[PDB]
């Protein structure tokens, strides 16, 4: 790689690893649409396996960033179209308070309150339409942001059903396939547990439970060439020859709500290049910005991920590791390398 990159890469990393005690890591710099790999530490500690370019980190909430990708394309299809509201798609929601609650409203966060997490109680289809039909919004829709699994969740869930496949296998055909993430998977098949890292949670070797909307929230595991390979589909989306996938992608990273300096895509968050929270909407949406910081951070018990990219400098990076560390310090890292780069 060049020398300009190995050198701004490891005396930001090396550093950090040190400060915040992280077992393994991986990165991936996308500089002018090429990638260049960096790993350190153990995927397994106990074994004494490192980190490669094929190990699998859990992605965290950075798997909403596929989740918001997938709806796109099934936007593009015409399957869905998010202003349809909720009902449309489950009929049993007849609970009054999801009234006026689209599936834009789930995808981004603004549905008036829903949950963070959804109960560790709920686990069957009924357990789960219980818990959103006795859901009370805290406000109206469209007004507020508040991050939540429960929400894109349900977009997730719903997203498909016109499809008719399960949620895994739309996004393994719509999406996995298609780009070529031949190593991301929402189960981790038997074949490459050898490649699976363990994430770590007090030094205990940790992996992610299971959960309702699971797949959907938080539940993608994948491989540093992979998450480039996500990364550069997402700075040129138009060299993608699928044409719905193509624009499930720019519609992904479309402006739909405004909160300070930061704007909310389908997963994606943007800022302009170079905790519930009232939301400005953006009418109508701005189509994908070439010049913004396109990101998201993602966690597990055991895991933390960031990716950020920038259209227009077809400039990106990824980062994961298998500790859970402080978000500031990943952002700092990212910043730190491609200002340098850019």
């Amino acid at each position: 790689a060049p020398q300009q990159i190995n050198d701004i890469v490891h005396r930001t990393i090396t550093p950090l690893i040190e400060q915040q005690k992280i077992p393994g890591m991986a990165v991936a710099v996308i500089y002018q649409g090429k990638p260049y790999y960096f790993t350190w530490g153990y995927a397994d500690i106990a074994k004494k396996q490192p980190v490669t370019q094929q190990t699998l980190f859990e992605l965290g909430s950075v798997s909403k960033t596929f989740t918001g990708v997938l709806g796109g394309d099934a936007i593009a299809r015409g399957e869905i179209k998010l202003s349809d509201p909720t009902t449309k798609y489950w009929p049993e929601l007849t609970a009054k308070q999801w009234n006026g609650i689209t599936l834009l409203h789930l995808a981004t966060y603004t549905a008036g309150g829903l949950p963070l997490q959804v109960p560790d109680e709920v686990k069957s289809s009924s357990d789960l339409l219980r818990f959103y039909q006795n859901w009370q919004p805290a406000w109206a829709p469209g007004t507020q942001r508040l991050y939540a699994n429960s929400s894109i969740g349900l977009f997730g869930a719903l997203a498909v059903k016109p499809s008719g496949l399960s949620f895994e296998q739309a996004m393994q055909t719509r999406v996995f396939q298609p780009l070529k993430l031949n190593h991301t998977w929402i189960n981790v098949p038997p074949a490459e547990e050898k490649n699976y890292a363990w994430g770590y949670r007090e030094g205990k070797a940790v992996h992610v439970s299971p959960g309702a909307l699971d797949a959907e929230a938080y539940g993608v595991k994948s491989t540093i060439e992979d998450m480039a390979r996500w990364v550069q589909s997402n700075l040129k989306p138009l060299d993608i020859n699928e044409k719905t996938l193509q624009q499930g992608i720019q519609l992904a990273q479309s402006r739909y709500w405004q909160t300070g300096d930061m704007y909310q895509g389908l997963g994606w968050e943007m800022l302009d290049w170079p905790a519930a929270r009232p939301v400005k909407a953006i009418t109508p949406p701005t189509p994908a910005v070439r010049a913004s910081w396109v990101h998201k951070t993602g966690a597990t018990g055991g895991f933390g991920s960031y990716v950020a990219f920038i259209p227009e400098k077809e400039l990106g990076i990824v980062m994961l590791a298998n500790k859970n560390y402080p978000n500031p310090a990943r952002v700092d890292a990212a910043w730190q390398i491609l200002n340098a780069l850019q």
